[PDB]
């Protein structure tokens, strides 16, 4: 183990909490703020907690990153995550961007796990449909992306913690879920995935990815509701 965070506390030398207005990216409905990121207990576990809540028409959630604090290259990274039921517009993600000052997508982006996609609800598989992706290219105008979408065998939104893994070498990005290989992206000739990347976790609410960009269509977080995304640990081997 090169690095482990067991989330016994919020380590400010490793993580930064993000603050953003609603609609900052992807037509998302939440504001991100520091108050919606915490570390606390989930029974016997100590966990990172991203909390999405809705107060009338205002939605708040949490997002963190390790940019300029912890980054790596060509290692396996694994995280143990418990997800809320996403149906109706929640959008959790565990992902990475290049730890450099290039403007997205030129920094490079690896989406290890995303759930909540519009097509997942449309196929009645919202608890099982996972998206993994890579985005890259020199500018927003020249944004390229490769995606893989499929259903895992069992619900990932079942009240238990599940393991999401990235194995990374100079040729391949391999995503696994509960030790079952999900997809491999070939990056052997892709210049964007050969430098250090930092880690992100977030719980977005609505957004283009979900198909839900109008708060009136947001059934997955009703007025007065709070929902939590939990990360027991993250480690890099
Ligand atoms: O500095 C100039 C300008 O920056 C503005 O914010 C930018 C930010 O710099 C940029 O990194 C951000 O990029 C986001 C993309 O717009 C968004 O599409 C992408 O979404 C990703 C998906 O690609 C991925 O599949 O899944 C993840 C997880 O679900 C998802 O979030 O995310 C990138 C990274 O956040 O765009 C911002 C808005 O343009 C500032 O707001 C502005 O003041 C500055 O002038
Ligand atoms: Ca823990």
């Amino acid at each position: 183990i090169l690095f482990k965070d067991d989330f016994n506390f919020f380590d400010e030398k490793v993580w930064t909490k993000e603050t953003h207005e609603p609609g900052w990216t992807n037509q998302e409905l939440q504001a991100y703020d520091a108050a919606h990121v915490s570390v606390g207990k989930d029974g016997d576990k100590s966990v990172l907690i991203l909390t999405a809540e809705r107060k009338g028409n205002k939605i708040y959630s949490g997002r963190i990153n390790s940019k300029g604090k912890k980054s790596f290259k060509y290692r396996k990274i694994e995280a143990s995550i418990k997800l809320p039921k996403t149906n109706g517009g929640l959008w959790p993600a565990f992902w990475m961007m290049g730890d450099n000052d290039k403007q997205w997508p030129a920094c490079g982006e690896i989406d290890i796990m995303e759930m909540g996609e519009q097509s997942g609800m449309a196929a009645g598989d919202s608890e099982k449909q996972v998206n993994t992706a890579i985005h890259y290219g020199p500018s927003a105008a020249a944004h390229e992306q490769q995606y893989y979408k499929a259903n895992v065998a069992n619900s990932l939104q079942d009240g238990n913690y599940h393991t999401y893994s990235l194995d990374w070498d100079e040729n391949n990005l391999t995503i696994s879920i509960d030790n079952v290989k999900f997809h491999t992206f070939d990056i052997s000739s892709n210049t964007y995935f050969h430098d250090n990347f930092y880690i992100l976790f977030n719980l977005a609410v609505g957004g283009a990815f979900t198909g839900i960009t109008d708060i009136n269509k947001l059934t997955g977080l009703k007025d007065g509701q709070k929902v939590n995304m939990y990360i027991d640990w993250v480690k890099i081997l």
